[PDB]
């Protein structure tokens, strides 16, 4: 919509009060000009027709139980692109400040959210999964990493390149709830998943088998299910991602850490200047090793990390 | 774009020549202007980000076997088009000649296509289980026929209303597939599933058990892969909807057939005025026996078939 930028005030799933970037022209709209080509909210009300009406306030104040989703996908899409920008020098996920759009309210129950090649879809979950997934600063960035990759390194979805694919989406959506210094953790979907429990998630990455996920290649997951596991076998890239970040000892290797900016550097660098559509996991360690190296040198302790973490969990 | 419309010749999928309806300004592109609002074909070049660039040709003919998989993407949608026109008086899926989008060259090795709430989207197969999916005209109907659900009953995508919406795309992909004459037949996916193998499909409505999918409610999925059974359960409804079409005696229940025409105007009658977004198979069946009411009698031979076939297929 073409009309004057302004800021609204409204309350996110949580229940947390926060100021959203919104335009004027008649309605205030969920749409934000201060960051690329803007950020755009829209309701798909309870339907799964895509990307549904650009979302139109009357008083920029949003306070129903109804906008709240919308008030988080807005918001989140805004810190995850300040991310990229501040962090790693990159505008919006092509990389040349594309337009964010979001959809929320997609259909009734559905427990899940995602980046589909051109717009990030959320449910509102059952209410005993899920709360509306939006809520989570983690899975926005986590989906929002998709577009970088299919961007970027374009890493197919199934088998070793989709691991790698996820795991790269839950290294950034922590990296991004770290930034935002949201309560944050190194677990995934933990502010919004079964509102009914309280400390689980849906995986871990510091240790991954919590929820059976495996955290060594000895374990990676062989068979079809779930495209050849790219939900599973992500928690061994995650894993090493969390002991070059935080350092530990794993099946009996020990790793140094070196903290998670230099994480996000190495990874950022993989990502987008050596991986390719179908990478494996032993090409991701040599991406990293390459990567490392570019940055601090082949005789660093930051190189000697990254070949610990993958030694760690098995990725030769 | 904005252009003159204009014919152009190229080969599908499978070899055979068609016409299709392009237009011109510089290249020549796949836009058909000709019906409702257009139908417009896109390359995604091997890549995950949609829709891609609408496909664009220096000559207006496509004979390249690059070409291939958006000749029938492109020709399968205007055949679908107007199969809803002219048998159902439908423009379009939403009722009002909205543009008909496709992308074809979705990533690499994909083994798919789908509907994804904005447009079609299709792989090239990874040659041996598939070859690229638009040359099967019941997978382009299956597929064009979510969006018009998505936008009639809503039927959500998981359990029975998902396996509803599962074969209500079967039956109606396999209702085009006769309207165009192209050897047409019962089953689904046969003409590009398994290059290597002849007489397979991936399911089959005339004997769902053929490839392990329930013919019986009491054989029914009830766990939780598939978002609960929509692509397993789905048999059920093929295998009534095979019996009111083509007549049969199953579990010892005899249905006499009333023939694809009138299966079709009942199926559309019940997907557009009686269906709702929960629909599950026993609202299914006064649904289609309301609709079979309306258009024949509640004395009718055609209500008395749509009574038998929910019968022999166990449900109530
Ligand atoms: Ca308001
Ligand atoms: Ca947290
Ligand atoms: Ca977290
Ligand atoms: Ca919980
Ligand atoms: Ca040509
Ligand atoms: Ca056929
Ligand atoms: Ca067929
Ligand atoms: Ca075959
Ligand atoms: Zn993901
Ligand atoms: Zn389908």
């Amino acid at each position: 919509i073409t009309g004057t930028s302004t800021v609204g005030v409204g309350r996110g799933v949580l229940g947390d009060q926060k100021n959203i970037n919104t335009t004027y022209s008649t309605y205030y709209y969920l749409q934000d000009n201060t960051r690329g080509d803007g950020i755009f909210t829209y309701d798909a009300k309870y339907r799964t027709t895509l990307p549904g009406s650009l979302w139109a306030d009357a008083d920029n104040q949003f306070f129903a139980s109804y906008d709240a989703p919308a008030v988080d996908a807005h918001y989140y899409a805004g810190v995850t692109y300040d991310y990229y920008k501040n962090v790693h020098n990159r505008l919006s996920y092509d990389g040349n400040n594309a337009a964010i759009r979001s959809s929320v309210h997609y259909s009734q129950g559905y427990n899940n959210a995602f980046w589909n090649g051109s717009e990030m879809v959320y449910g509102d979950g059952d209410g005993q999964t899920f709360i509306p997934l939006s809520g989570g600063i983690d899975v926005v960035a986590h989906e929002l990493t998709h577009a970088v990759t299919d961007y970027t390194a374009g890493l197919i979805y199934q088998n070793e390149s989709g691991a790698i694919n996820e795991a790269i989406s839950d290294i950034f959506g922590t990296l991004v709830e770290f930034y935002a210094n949201k309560n944050p953790d190194w677990e995934i979907g933990e502010d919004v998943y079964t509102p009914g429990i309280s400390g689980d998630s849906l995986r871990s990455m510091s240790d991954p088998a919590k929820y059976g996920d495996p955290d060594h290649y000895s374990k990676r997951y062989t068979g079809t299910q779930d495209n050849g596991g790219v939900h599973i076998n992500s928690g061994i890239i995650n894993k090493a991602a969390y002991l070059i970040s935080q350092g530990g000892t794993h099946y009996g290797v020990s790793v140094v850490g070196i903290g998670r900016d230099k994480l996000g550097k190495i990874f950022y660098r993989a990502l987008t200047q050596y991986l390719t559509p179908t990478s494996n996991f032993s090409q991701l360690r040599a991406a990293a090793v390459q990567s490392a190296t570019d940055l601090y040198g082949s005789t660093s302790q930051e190189v000697a990390s990254v070949k610990q973490a993958f030694d760690a969990v098995g990725v030769k």
